[PDB]
């Protein structure tokens, strides 16, 4: 095959993306071994899925899981009754998903299940997939003429030839795999052919965070979790937590093989140790580096203009309320509170306005680093520890290290009980999770 | 008797104002003509009740009409669960009233009625009486030397010796009547002793108005409805709409007579004409003007210089919601609304933080004036028609004319279920009230 692996992609006809997926344990080849993974359209990651506005959407889902699953369809700003965080699909039975690709829309999304308590093992072991929406903005010439790919940063662990089980650890620190992927694969290389690269981002791990850093060379960041920026950013580094997305442009410098890593990252996860007279909780401390893949680069590369502008971001209404939620842990009971409450789907938490704005300020009084996440409604990151964000686009998950507050401009858009929750998913299954009805 | 009547005052002895007070029928001599009206304390108006901050007030109210009855304590920022909207003494029964005055308070305040549906005829009738919290401020030369007086505008109609009945025009406009009265007094001569005056001033009638002003001078604002401002404001003339209060100094310029009069006002109350064809509302238009006192001013009058300053306004923190409440009628029915509803005591309408700020857009989508008013919470008026006001003070009572945006800044006090309505009584007994619960 190609060089580079990148999963299968499945274009909307005509205006229509009608596709039956089932979830399914799948033997299959993975990292030079071989698994039993649980899989959407029998590959890991599922296929990849590319609309653009005002298609329509019809996913049929059957579930050949031994336990009830759902999707959330992660990042898109569809209705609750449909991205439905409270449905269960059993086992052998189906349910059909039906949407319209709102107007106003760009970027990588993804899709992955969201059955409460369920999440973080049938994530681990290789449900999700990606979605794409194109947009007219793809076709300016500095975007047309990169070379485009899709990354899938995923981990595995596996034992006996199935996805390792999850431990007490895990279910505190969140799991974290050995096998640190790209696409499903061990170090691909990526033979480029052309000078510059727009490559889309995703962090579908369970709770692994992706410190990415190109050897010799910045990135040019062009698009949050959920659209474009109003103009690219150049960084050195790039930090992914579980769950968001970012898109960037690479241009090549010269010649020869450069390394995409993870950088170590300490974000807090925790270990056990006795020393005559402990039995106590310990920090592990910053990720040992990774290698995510090789980039080689082609002859004399001579990478194209960056793009002046991309998209202007909306001018929001002024605000009507301000929200405070404080993220707290008990790491040895592994449970995970919001306000001092663990989730319960009865309980509605907070009640907002459609088509108003909030602000939300999220403050992570724990140790570990919390990615927070909201369903539904998209919104702009202001600041996160009181530095203001250096750009304007939509996101959907924002990351807190101990004690910052990020303070979050959020608009709400559709009708209906939708969530909020922690992205590393264990924490959402042991109780950091919130219910906002908006009327 | 001193040739100015005022209420009889009650003073807190020792720290605490303790008094039992009757709710009765009384005979009386009124305005030349001997009427029976509603009284507290066997006068009209009741008694003043003097008293200080943190004061202890015990009122014990014996309920002896032939309906029952309860108290608002129009304007202190105490607890709903004493200033209690919802409560119902029956005829024969007491109640006693128990709390303490605020420590940062100071001002003119008032108590009356307050039981659904039955407010307008009771305070028409008789029932209602001044509350004075005085201040170390009220030490200062400028304020020491003045001449004291409390003046309670209400006005009356009466039948065959007793309060003039309810007409269905009366439910619609709130009922007004032909004796214009000062301390239940008939245009009182005031002759002044003192080249300054400081009058405290209460409009304590149903639906009335008064566009105050006197003959050849300017007022000096002090206090509003529920505090001193934070220095004098002159003024040419002074609007007290319903169950509003203020305090002025008065500088008499030279010898002689002036008028106090309430000036000619269109509140926008309705009558009804046929023209040949026609049965169809007609505007009353503006009131005919009132003459409310004499007042002498003494030989050589030499005022005293004015306060530089009274007391400083309390910064607020900034607030974390923004409400909007838009009045509307229906004049024909006589019902009036709050976003669209009538009162129900089971409802709640709002809920709120206590100790955080909220700002209220108050609309007044009708054509008549309508003043606001919130129990338990003071506020400060920040803006009406889209005009700052010229003052910071505390108020609890805002006049809306129509098509006017009030927008206030309202800080959440005590803790419980309370209400806010529109202070011409009737609108309130007609359904123009809501419910708030601080929690
Ligand atoms: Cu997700
Ligand atoms: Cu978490
Ligand atoms: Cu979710
Ligand atoms: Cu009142
Ligand atoms: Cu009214
Ligand atoms: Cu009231
Ligand atoms: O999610
Ligand atoms: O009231």
């Amino acid at each position: 095959g190609p060089s580079f692996p990148e999963p299968k992609v499945v274009r909307s006809q005509g205006g229509l993306l009608s596709l039956k997926l089932s979830a399914t344990p799948t033997p299959l080849a993975i990292a030079g071994q071989r698994a039993t993974l649980l899989t959407y359209g029998g590959s890991f990651p599922g296929p990849t899925l590319r609309v653009r506005p005002r298609d329509t959407v019809r996913l049929t889902l059957e579930n050949r899981l031994p336990e009830p699953t759902n999707l959330h369809w992660h990042g898109l700003p569809i209705s609750p009754k449909v991205d439905d965080p409270f449905l269960e699909i059993p086992p052998g039975e189906s349910w059909t998903y039906e949407f319209t690709v709102p107007k106003e829309l760009a970027g990588t999304f993804w899709y992955h299940p969201h059955l409460h308590g369920r999440v973080a093992p049938q994530l681990f072991a290789g449900l999700l997939g990606a979605l794409v929406v194109e947009s007219s903005l793809d076709a300016i010439p500095e975007l047309r003429e990169a070379e485009e790919h899709l990354l899938v940063l995923k981990d595995l662990a596996l034992q006996g030839g199935r996805p390792a089980p999850h431990t007490p650890m895990d279910w505190m620190n969140g799991k974290e795999g050995d096998l640190v992927l790209v696409n499903g694969a061990l170090r691909p290389t990526l033979v480029a052919q052309k000078a510059t690269l727009r490559l889309r981002l995703l962090n579908a791990s369970n709770a692994r965070y992706y410190r990415l850093a190109l050897q010799d060379h910045p990135l040019y960041l062009i698009a949050a979790d959920g659209g474009f920026l109003e103009e690219p950013l150049e960084v050195s580094e790039l930090l992914l937590a579980p769950g968001e997305r970012a898109e960037v442009l690479v241009r090549l410098r010269k010649e020869g093989r450069f390394l995409l890593q993870a950088l170590p990252y300490d974000r807090g996860a925790m270990g056990m140790m006795d020393m005559g007279g402990m039995a106590h909780a310990m920090p592990q401390g910053p990720s040992r580096p990774e290698t995510l893949l090789y980039l080689i680069a082609p002859k004399n590369p001579k990478p194209l203009p960056l793009p002046k502008a991309l998209s202007p971001f909306p001018t929001l209404p002024a605000p009507v309320v301000t929200r405070r939620l404080v993220l707290t842990e008990d790491m040895m009971a592994a449970r995970f509170f919001i306000n001092g409450q663990v989730f319960d789907h009865r309980r509605v938490d907070l009640k907002g306005q459609a088509q108003t704005v909030e602000v939300w300020e999220v403050e992570n009084q724990g140790d570990m680093d919390h990615p927070f996440h909201l369903h539904v409604h998209p919104f702009q990151v202001l600041s996160v520890g009181g530095r203001p964000f250096p750009y304007r686009a939509w996101k959907d998950v924002v990351n807190l290290k101990a004690g910052e507050v990020a303070r979050l401009l959020v608009p709400l858009r559709e009708k209906g009980r939708t969530v909020f929750h922690c992205h590393i998913v264990e924490h959402e299954d042991r109780g950091m999770m919130g219910v906002l009805e908006v009327g």
